[PDB]
C-alpha cells in the first residue's frame, strides 16, 4: 500500500486541525440513523443497513422509519422522542430481525440521532467506600486505578493528569502482569489535539472496541435538511482518526475505553483503559465507569482544595515566624533572614534562596556561580517592579541559559532602597526530576516532551506569588524603621 | 404514675446520658461478643429464646457451635481471623430457619457480632443527577428528592448544622398529609454531644420501630473486663427514650439517618422518617450510605468554590473602592461615601457607618447619630483598628437598644486623635427566619429564638480579611491626598 502510506503521511502532517467532529463514518459495532423530530423519517443511514438488517440503503434516504426498524418500535421511539430534555432516559433494548440493538438518543441541530449499538455475548457502594477511605491524593489515584482495573477487566488502566500548557503526566498506573509499563511518563500537548480535548470535555466515555476496524460510511454523506455533514460530537459510534489507531497499534492496545475527569468544566485528566484483545463493554460497565469518573472528579477537587487551603494555612504561619525573625540585631532584614534559609525555601517553594546584600551575595541551596548572580540581579532594573515570576527564564532573558538546571523559574523581590538589596528565589527544571525508561510511540512522545519542556519550571501559583508580594509589604514596613529606630 | 416520674428524672440527665452504653439492643436482631483466639460466647442478648428458643444461662462463656452451629461458627472464625473487619462482604446465614445477616466489628479487644433479622443501576442515575446540579439549593433539593424516591420514606429532611451547633432544616421533601418543616431552626441541645460523636463515627442510624421494648444484654457485665459493652459502632443499639418520645410527638415511628461528614466535621444529617414501622434491607442501606457520601463530597466541592468565588469578588470591589478616593479629597471616605452599596457588599452588611466629628453619614440601618457616638464611644475599653462583634448584646451592655439594627458590628478606625471611623452593621438572624408539648418542633423553635437574641451570623475569615485589607488601603492613601 505505497499509495496509502503517502495518503496516511498527509494526515500525520495535518493532524492538529483534522475534522474529528465530522468524520462521515461510524465504528461498525452498530447503526446510526438521523431522523426528523416531528415525523421521524430516515434522513441519514449507515452503510451497515445491509450488513445487519439486509436493506438497500438507496431506498432509505427519506422513506419511512417503519420500513427497516419495524412499525412496532416506531411508536416507542416516537413517544420516547417527544419534546423532552433527553438528558435522563432509561435503557431501550430492542431486537429487529433477530439482532439485539440498544437504542441511544440525542439531537444535533434539529435532527434526531439514533445510535443502535449492537449487543454481543452492589459493588458500587464498595468502590465509593474505598474512594472515601483514601488519605492522600496519591493513595486516591492508586486505589481508584486498582478498583477500575478490577471491575472493568481491562489489561491496562492509567490516569493522565494535564499539568501545564496541555502537557500530560501518567500519575497512577495498574497493568496486567508482564506487559509494558508507563509511569512518570510525560507526553506533549500535541499528542491530544484540541478538538479531541473538547470532545472529551463534552463526553464522559470514549469507547474504541477494536483498532482493526474498517470505517463504514454514512450514505448519503450530506443531510438534505442542512446540506452539510453530521456533527457526531456526542455520538458513541464515531470513527477514530487513523493516527490514534496507529498509536494504539504501536502501543499494543487494540481496545480502549477512556473516562474523562472534569473539574469545574476543565479537563483535569483522563482514565484510559486499554486491552490487548478487542473487548466489548456492556451498558452496566459503562455506567459504573462513568459513575466512578464523576465521583473521582468530585473527590479530587476536594482533596486539592484541602491541600491548597493547607498550603495557605502553613504559609501565614511561615510569614509570621519570618515577620518576627529579624527581631534580634539585624543589620539588614535580609541579614536577619540569613539565620535559617529553609524558612525562605519553604515559604514560596524553591530549591534555591539567594539574597544579595552588602557588596556581596548570600545564596543557599541550588544557586549559580555568585559572579553571574549579580548579572541576573543586573537584570532587576528590567523588571521595573520588586515582584518577578517566570516559569521559563531562557525565553524572557536570553543569557539565562548557562544555568537551566539551577535557575529556570526565578521569583524575586527587591526593596526600593537604591544602594544594594533584593531577594532572589531559584526553582529548578522539571526535566531534572522526571524518570522513565518510530514516530507514533510512547518512547518518542517522551523525547518531544523533553524538548518542548526545556528550561521550564513549575509555575509559581497564585498562593506562592501572594506569599511573595506579602513579604514585599512586610519588609517595607520594618526595614526603614530599623535604621530610624537606631537614631 | 411511677413510670412517668422516671421519665422526667431521665430528662434531667439528657445532656450527659450514656448513649454508648445502653446495655440493651433493639429487638430486630441478636448480639454476641466473642473472644478472637477461641470464638466463645462471652456475652449474649436476651432475645435468644425469642428466635432460637434456647436457654441463655448456659451461653456466657460456652462455645459458639451450640448456638450458631459448627459450620457457621467455623465460617465466621475464618472470616474474623485477619480480615480486619473492614470491607467485608455480605455473610448471610440461617440458623433454625430464621435468616440472619452477620455484621462484624471489634470493640476494646472484643469481637462484636450482630445477627440482624431478615424480614420480608439507578445509582449511576442519581450520581449523574447530583453532578448536574448547579447551585447549592438545587443540590439539596435534588438530593432530598432522589433519596426519598430511592428509599420510599414519607419524610426526608436535610439538617445543616450552623453557628454554635444549632440546626437548620435546609431542604425538605415529604409525602402529602404531613406537617411541614422548613427553616425550622432547632437548638444544639436537641442533639446531645454523645449522639453527635456517634453520628460522626457511624454513617447510618436505623430505628425501625419507635414503639420497641429493648432486650437486655445478659450478663450486663463482660467477665473479661467487668464493664458495660460499648455499642458505639453497632447498628443494634437502643435509642434513648427522649428521642423515642420526640419521634412519637413528631409523628414518625421509624427513622433512618445518614450523616453528612465534611472533613471529619458533622456538616448535617439526612433524616428519613416514616409514619409506620419500616425495615431497610442491606442493599437500600448501602445505597443510602453511598448517596450520603457522594453528597458530602459534593457539598464541600460547591462550598469550596463559593468560598473562593467570594474571595475573587472581594478583591474586585476592593480595588474599586481604594482607587475611588482619588476623586474626592473632602473626606478620606468621601469616595467611600459615594457608593454605600459598594461598602455593604464589600463584607456583608445592611448599614454603613462612617462618621467623624460634627458629621453624620450612615446609609441603610442606623439607630441614632447620638447613639452612634456611643457606638463610636465603645472603643475606649476594647480598642483595635479592626473590631468585630458576633453578639453585641453581651460585650456592649446597651447592645439591646438596637439589636434588630446592629447585632454584629464590624469596625475599622484609622489611628488618628481627631475623630474618625468606619463601621458596618448586620441585623439579627431571628429577624430573617419564618416558620409556622415539651418535646416538639413547635417548642424547639421558640427555644432557638431565645437562644439567639441579638446573635448575627459570624463574620467570615474572608470578611475580617476585607476589614484588614481596608486597614492598609485607607492608611496609605490618606497622607498623599492630604499632602
Ligand atoms: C497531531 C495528531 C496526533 C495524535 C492524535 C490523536 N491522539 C488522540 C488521543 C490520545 N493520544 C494519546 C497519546 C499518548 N501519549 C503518550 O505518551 C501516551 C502514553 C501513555 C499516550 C497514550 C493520548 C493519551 C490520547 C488520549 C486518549 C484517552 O485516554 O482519551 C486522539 C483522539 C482520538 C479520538 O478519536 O478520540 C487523536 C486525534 N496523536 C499523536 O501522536 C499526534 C501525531
Ligand atoms: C437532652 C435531650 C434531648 C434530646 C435527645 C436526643 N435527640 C436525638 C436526636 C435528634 N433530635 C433531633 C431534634 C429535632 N429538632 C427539630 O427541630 C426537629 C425537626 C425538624 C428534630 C427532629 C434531631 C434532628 C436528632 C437527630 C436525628 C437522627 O437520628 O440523626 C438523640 C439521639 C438518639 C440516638 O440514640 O441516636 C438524643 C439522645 N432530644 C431533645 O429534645 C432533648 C430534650
Amino acid at each position: 500500500s505505497q499509495l496509502d502510506k503517502d495518503a496516511f503521511e498527509v494526515l500525520l502532517a495535518n493532524c492538529a486541525d483534522e475534522p474529528i467532529q465530522f468524520p462521515g463514518a461510524i465504528q461498525p459495532h452498530g447503526l446510526l440513523f438521523t431522523l426528523k423530530e416531528p415525523e421521524l423519517t430516515i434522513l441519514q443511514v449507515s452503510a451497515n443497513v445491509q450488513s445487519v438488517l439486509g436493506k438497500v440503503p438507496d431506498q432509505l434516504a427519506g422513506q419511512t422509519l417503519d420500513c427497516v426498524l419495524g412499525a412496532g418500535w416506531a411508536e416507542v421511539i416516537r413517544s420516547t422522542s417527544a419534546n423532552d430534555s433527553l438528558v435522563d432516559v432509561p435503557r431501550l433494548l430492542m431486537s429487529v430481525e433477530g439482532v439485539e440493538f440498544e437504542a441511544l438518543l440525542h439531537r444535533s441541530q434539529e435532527a434526531l440521532v439514533l445510535e443502535l449499538e449492537i449487543q454481543d455475548k452492589g459493588n458500587m457502594g464498595r468502590m465509593l467506600r474505598q474512594l472515601h477511605a483514601a488519605a492522600d491524593l496519591q493513595t486516591l489515584y492508586e486505589v481508584s486505578v486498582r478498583e477500575i482495573q478490577r471491575m472493568t477487566g481491562y489489561d491496562r488502566v492509567l490516569i493522565y493528569r494535564f499539568e501545564e500548557e496541555g502537557h500530560g503526566q501518567v500519575i497512577a498506573e495498574a497493568s496486567a502482569p508482564a506487559m509494558e509499563l508507563f509511569n512518570g511518563l510525560f507526553f506533549p500537548a500535541s499528542d491530544i489535539p484540541e478538538q479531541a480535548r473538547e470532545l472529551y470535555r463534552r463526553n464522559w466515555l470514549r469507547i474504541i472496541p477494536d483498532a482493526n476496524y474498517t470505517p463504514v460510511p454514512l450514505v448519503p454523506q450530506l443531510r438534505p435538511d442542512t446540506q452539510q455533514q453530521l456533527d457526531l460530537s456526542f455520538s458513541t459510534l464515531r470513527s477514530v482518526s487513523p493516527i490514534h489507531c496507529q498509536y494504539m497499534k504501536n502501543m499494543g492496545v487494540l481496545s480502549s475505553m477512556s473516562v474523562s475527569l472534569i473539574q469545574g468544566g476543565k479537563l483535569w485528566g483522563l482514565i484510559s483503559c486499554g486491552h490487548r484483545t478487542p473487548l466489548y463493554v456492556s451498558h452496566e460497565l459503562r455506567s459504573a465507569c462513568q459513575a466512578i469518573g464523576q465521583v473521582l472528579s468530585l473527590q479530587i477537587s476536594a482533596m486539592e482544595a484541602l491541600e491548597v487551603s493547607r498550603q495557605r494555612e502553613t504559609k501565614i504561619q511561615t510569614l509570621q515566624q519570618l515577620h518576627q525573625m529579624m527581631a534580634t540585631s539585624d543589620t539588614d532584614v535580609f541579614d536577619g533572614l540569613a539565620q535559617q534559609p529553609q524558612l525562605l525555601m519553604d515559604l514560596v517553594g524553591a530549591t534555591g534562596v539567594a539574597i544579595i546584600e552588602d557588596r556581596q551575595t548570600h545564596c543557599y541551596g541550588n544557586c549559580p556561580e555568585p559572579s553571574d548572580i549579580r548579572a541576573l540581579h543586573t537584570w532587576m532594573m528590567a523588571g521595573g517592579e520588586p515582584v518577578y515570576a517566570s516559569h521559563h527564564l531562557s525565553s524572557v532573558y536570553p543569557p539565562g541559559e548557562a544555568y537551566q538546571t539551577l535557575a529556570s523559574g526565578v521569583l524575586a523581590m527587591s526593596l526600593p532602597k537604591p544602594v544594594d538589596n533584593g531577594v532572589i528565589w531559584f526553582r529548578p527544571e522539571v526535566k531534572q526530576s522526571v524518570q522513565w525508561s518510530l514516530r507514533l510511540q510512547p518512547r518518542t512522545s517522551f523525547e518531544i516532551w523533553k524538548v518542548e519542556m526545556t528550561g521550564i519550571a513549575t509555575k509559581w501559583s497564585h498562593g506562592d506569588v501572594f506569599a511573595a508580594n506579602d513579604l514585599r509589604r512586610s519588609a517595607l514596613e520594618n526595614d526603614l524603621a530599623r535604621q530610624v529606630s537606631k537614631e
